[PDB]
C-alpha cells in the first residue's frame, strides 16, 4: 500500500511455508522517515501468510527493513509515502495534562462511552443490530471483551475462539468439552475482532478492549491460562492491534475476581502490554465495586473504575482528580435496566444523574443498559437494540460539554458543591434534585485556576433541562457585585425562575 | 541512667570543649542487646554538653559504643538495663494493616486530635492554660508547629528562636530585624519544645510535629532557608526528638503554599527525615484545601489532608481508604469558630458532624476551634482555653469508638450509605441530618468482610444522641429476616422510635 494517511495503517504481507509452528516464527520491521524511526513486531495470519502492520505518525517518504528467523522474510526492503491525515482522521486518543484527553491532532476528546461486553461473540444478526445502535446513539467509546463472556443471562456459545481446538472430550458430567491448543491461535477470531474495531473507528468510537476477565470460570478456561500463554497472547494481539488507532487497552474487567491471577501477575501482564505497544495507547484496569488498583504506576494512562461512590456528587468526582492527577473514568457505576441485580437496575434518570454528576465534577462516566425481555439480547453484555431512555440524554449531554471552551471542573472545590466552570466567565450550575421554582443569582468569586470573577460583568443564563433535552434562554441579564464573603451576587439581588423539576443545569456566560 | 523502661529514653551526655563550631561535631553510638542493634546520631546541647539519646524497644541487658570526630567521645562504652514497659507506656504509634493504628504494645489507637499550631510560641501563662485544656479535653493528638507562626490574628513575637542571632539591623521601613546564624542552633528553643512534648506524653497525647510551614513569609525567614540549612535542621531535630515515642513527623502544613520549596525539595526533605529516624515514627505531609501529595511514596505512613470533601459523607471517606490503603486522616476540615475566614467558622454541630462522618466511614478526623474574643488567645493557633462546644462531643465519641471490638468501616461500601460495622453483628447506623421520628429496622446482608448477617438473630438497639452525649437502651428486641433483595429486616416489620433530631446513631448488637 504505497500511500497512506498519517495514523492509518501500512501493512506488509509475505507468503511463506514453514516446517514448524508458524506462530513461533520471529518477524519484525524497522520503519524510518528522517529522524522518525520505529521497530514493530509482525505476526502469522494463517494460510501461509505473515503480516507486519505499522501506524505512521509523521508525513513524508518512508522506508522499511524487515528482520526474521526465516531468511526469505529477512532483510526485505521497500518504501511508501505517508500523507497528512484527512479532516475526520484525528489519530489516537492521548492524555492531555493531568485530567483530560485529546486526539493526536489536538482535537478535544471527552469519553462518553457505553458497555457491550460480549457483542463480538453474538450471532451475526445481533452484531449488525449492535452496529446500528452504535450509529444512532451518541457514544464514542465501548467497553468490550476480547475473550467470550460466560455469565448469568449470557450463555450463547461463540462461533469463533482464540485458539485451535486440540481435541474434544466427554467430560466429568458427560458433556462435550474443548481442549485448546494454546500454541496455535485461530486467526479468524482476530480477523473478526479487527473487522468490528474498524467499523467502530468509522463510527468515531474508541474500542476499550478488555484483554482479560473473570466471566469464564472453567467454561473455556481463558481466565486461567499459564503466564507463558498469557504473554504469548498479549504479544500476538498487540502485534495485530497496536496499529489500530482507536484501541485502548483495558487489562481487565473486575481484575480482583480473576482468582487464577495475583496482583504480581497483573503487573507483569501490564508491563508486557506496554512493552509491546510501539505507539502508547491508553491503558488502564477495572476492578470490582470500590476496588482501586495502584493506578499511580506509570504503565497506566488513566483511572478506570467500578464505583458509584464518586458519582454520588460532583465534589466526590472532583476529589479523585486531585488524588490521581491522571484522567478519571468511572467506567461502571450501575446500568439502566430491570435486572434483579443491583448493578443493573438503575432508572434512566439515575443513570443520567450519575453521568451528569461525574461530568460536572471533571471526570468521565460510562453508560450501560440491561433490559431483559424474553430471549432478546440484553445490551450491556450482548449488544442488540437499545431499549432504555438514558442513552438519548447522554447524546444531548455531549452537545453541551463539547460546546464549552475547555473541560469541566469545580469552580471552588470542596466549598461550592454546585458550580462547575469550563472557562473564564463560563459556568454550569447544577440546581440539584431538590425541586424548586427559583435560584438566587450567586457564584463563587474563585473560578478554578482562571482569574477571579469580576464585578460589573453582565451574564446571560440558559436553563438546560437535562432530562427533557432542552435549552431555554432566560430574558434577564445579571450584573455581578464585588466579592462578598467569597461569593458574587447580582447587583439587584435578582435570580432565575426555573421549572420545578430535577436535573436542571444553568449555563451562565458573559453577554458578548 | 542505669535502668530504663522499654520505649522510654536512655541518654548519654559528655562535657567537652571544642575549638570550632560544636554543631559541626560528628557524634553517634551503636546500642546492642543480643540480636537487637541500632545506630543513632547525637547532638550538641550547649554549655559544652553533647548528648546521645536512644529509645530501646526490647527488654534486656544493653551495651553501647560511641563514635565521634573528637577522640575523647570516640570509643566510649557502657551498659544499662532495659525493663518491660509499665501499664501506661504503650510505646509509639504504628500503622496496623492498611487502614488503622496500634501502639507498639498492641493496644488500639484511634487518632482523635486537635489543632494548636503555635501553642509552644506563646507566653508562659498561655502555655500553662493550653496544658490545662489538653488535660480536660479528650484529644490524643495535637497538630503543632516547631517554627513560630506569623498569620492573620497571630502576631505574638516568640521569646525563643531556633537559631542564634548573628546581628540585628534597622530595615527597609526603619524597624528592627534579626539576621540568623543558621550554623548555630539555640538549644534552649529545642529544650523548651522537648519539655512540652514530654508533658503531652504524660497526658497520653501524640505530638504531630509540623517541621515546616508557610506562616512566616519573611518575618523570620524559616520558610525560605537553603536546602543545606533545611537538612542540617532535620538532622538536628531528629537527633533530639526521634527518641520521644509520642512524636509523629508532619513534613508540612499547607506544603503547596511554601513558595521557596518545590515538590522535589519536599521529597528530599522527607527522605532526609526518614533516613535520620532510627525508629520509624509516623510520617505524612499536609497540603492546601484539596491538594493531595504523592502519599503512595513509601516514606509516608499515612494520609494527612486538608479537605472537607471526604467528610461530607461517610461513603466519601470510605473511598479514600480503598484508594490509598494506608490510614487516612482528614487533619483539617474546617474549625468551629466565629472568624470571617471560611476555614474557621463551623458551628459546633458541623464540626461534630464532620468528625462523626469520617469516623463512621473508617477514617480519622482532627478538630479545631477558633473563637476570637477581644485579645484573648484563639486556640487553633495560640492554645489557651477551649471556648466552643464540639470538643465535649469528640470526648464522648472516643468512648463510643473505643468500646467497639474493631475499627469502623462501611458494611456495604458504595451501596448502603448509612450502615457502619465494627465486627460480626456490631453496627452503628447513622440516622443522618434529615430529622424524623422513626427508623424501620433495615440492615445490609453484607457485613464488610465478616460473615453475612444471619436470619433469626436477636438485636438490641441503643440510641446514641451524639450531640446530647447520651446512650439510651431501646426496649424492643429485633429479630432478623432472611436476605431479601440484599437487605435484612425485622420479622414484624418493626422499627425504632427516635428523637426528632440530627446526629442520632443507632448501635445495634446481638443479644
Ligand atoms: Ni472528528
Ligand atoms: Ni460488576
Ligand atoms: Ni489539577
Ligand atoms: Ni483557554
Ligand atoms: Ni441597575
Ligand atoms: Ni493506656
Ligand atoms: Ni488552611
Ligand atoms: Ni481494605
Ligand atoms: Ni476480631
Ligand atoms: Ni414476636
Amino acid at each position: 500500500q504505497d500511500k497512506v494517511e498519517c495514523w492509518d495503517r501500512f501493512e506488509l504481507s509475505f507468503k511463506q511455508v514453514t516446517k514448524g509452528n508458524p506462530f513461533d516464527i520471529r518477524l519484525s520491521a524497522t520503519f524510518v522517515c528522517g529522524k522518525e524511526k520505529k521497530t514493530v513486531e509482525g505476526f502469522y495470519d494463517g494460510e501461509n501468510t505473515y503480516r507486519i502492520r505499522f501506524m505512521p505518525a509523521v508525513a513524508g517518504e518512508w522506508r522499511y527493513v524487515t528482520s526474521s528467523s526465516i531468511g526469505a522474510m529477512n532483510g526485505r526492503k521497500g518504501t511508501f509515502t505517508v500523507i497528512p491525515a484527512g479532516k475526520d482522521n484525528h489519530g489516537m486518543v492521548l492524555v492531555d495534562g493531568e485530567h483530560n484527553f485529546k486526539y493526536a491532532d489536538g482535537t478535544r476528546y471527552y469519553p462518553m462511552g457505553t458497555t457491550a461486553y460480549a457483542w463480538t461473540h453474538m450471532k451475526e444478526t445481533t452484531q449488525e443490530a449492535t452496529l446500528k445502535s452504535f450509529g444512532e446513539a451518541g457514544f464514542n467509546k465501548v467497553r468490550m471483551c476480547v475473550f467470550p463472556k460466560n455469565y448469568s443471562l449470557v450463555k450463547d456459545e461463540p462461533a469463533l475462539y482464540p485458539f485451535e481446538i486440540e481435541k474434544t472430550i466427554k467430560d466429568k458430567e458427560g458433556n462435550e468439552r474443548k481442549e485448546w491448543d494454546f500454541d496455535r491461535f485461530d486467526p479468524a477470531f482476530f480477523q473478526h475482532l479487527e473487522k468490528r474495531i474498524d467499523q467502530l473507528n468509522r463510527l468515531g468510537i474508541e474500542a476499550d478492549l478488555i484483554l482479560f476477565h473473570p466471566y469464564d470460570k472453567g467454561r473455556w478456561g481463558f481466565d486461567a491460562m499459564s503466564n507463558e500463554v498469557n504473554v504469548r497472547y498479549i504479544k500476538y494481539i498487540t502485534a495485530r492491534l497496536a496499529s489500530f488507532r482507536n484501541v485502548w487497552w483495558s487489562m481487565a474487567n473486575e481484575w480482583d475476581y480473576v482468582k487464577a491471577k495475583t496482583v504480581d501477575d497483573w503487573k507483569l501482564l501490564t508491563k508486557t502490554v506496554v512493552e509491546n505497544d510501539p505507539y502508547r495507547h491508553l491503558c488502564s484496569i477495572h476492578g470490582a465495586t470500590a476496588t482501586y488498583f495502584d493506578y499511580w504506576m506509570p504503565e497506566f494512562t488513566h483511572v478506570s473504575i467500578q464505583d458509584e461512590a464518586p458519582v454520588l456528587s460532583s465534589t466526590a468526582s472532583a476529589t479523585l482528580r486531585k488524588i490521581y492527577r491522571k484522567p478519571v473514568i468511572c467506567d461502571e457505576v450501575g446500568y439502566e435496566g430491570n435486572l434483579p441485580y443491583r448493578w443493573g437496575r438503575l432508572s434512566p434518570q439515575q443513570m443520567t444523574c450519575f453521568i451528569l454528576n461525574g461530568l460536572l465534577g471533571g471526570i468521565y462516566v460510562t453508560h450501560g443498559e440491561c433490559y431483559q425481555q424474553g430471549n432478546e439480547p440484553i445490551f450491556w453484555a450482548q449488544g442488540g437494540s437499545l431499549k432504555g431512555e438514558s442513552w438519548k440524554r447522554v447524546k444531548f449531554l455531549r452537545t453541551i460539554i463539547e460546546a464549552a471552551p475547555h473541560p469541566l471542573e469545580m469552580a471552588d472545590i470542596s466549598r461550592d458543591l454546585v458550580t462547575s466552570t469550563a472557562g473564564p466567565d463560563y459556568y454550569l450550575v447544577n440546581m440539584g434534585k431538590d425541586v424548586k421554582g427559583f435560584w438566587t443569582f450567586n457564584l463563587p468569586v474563585k473560578n478554578a485556576d482562571y482569574n477571579k470573577l469580576q464585578k460589573n460583568k453582565r451574564f446571560k443564563v440558559e436553563i438546560i433541562d437535562v432530562w427533557a433535552m432542552t435549552v431555554t434562554e432566560y430574558p434577564v441579564i445579571f450584573e455581578t457585585t464585588e466579592e462578598l464573603d467569597y461569593r458574587v451576587f447580582d447587583i439587584h439581588h435578582r435570580g432565575v425562575r426555573i421549572p420545578d423539576a430535577p436535573y436542571i443545569v444553568l449555563r451562565i456566560t458573559e453577554v458578548k
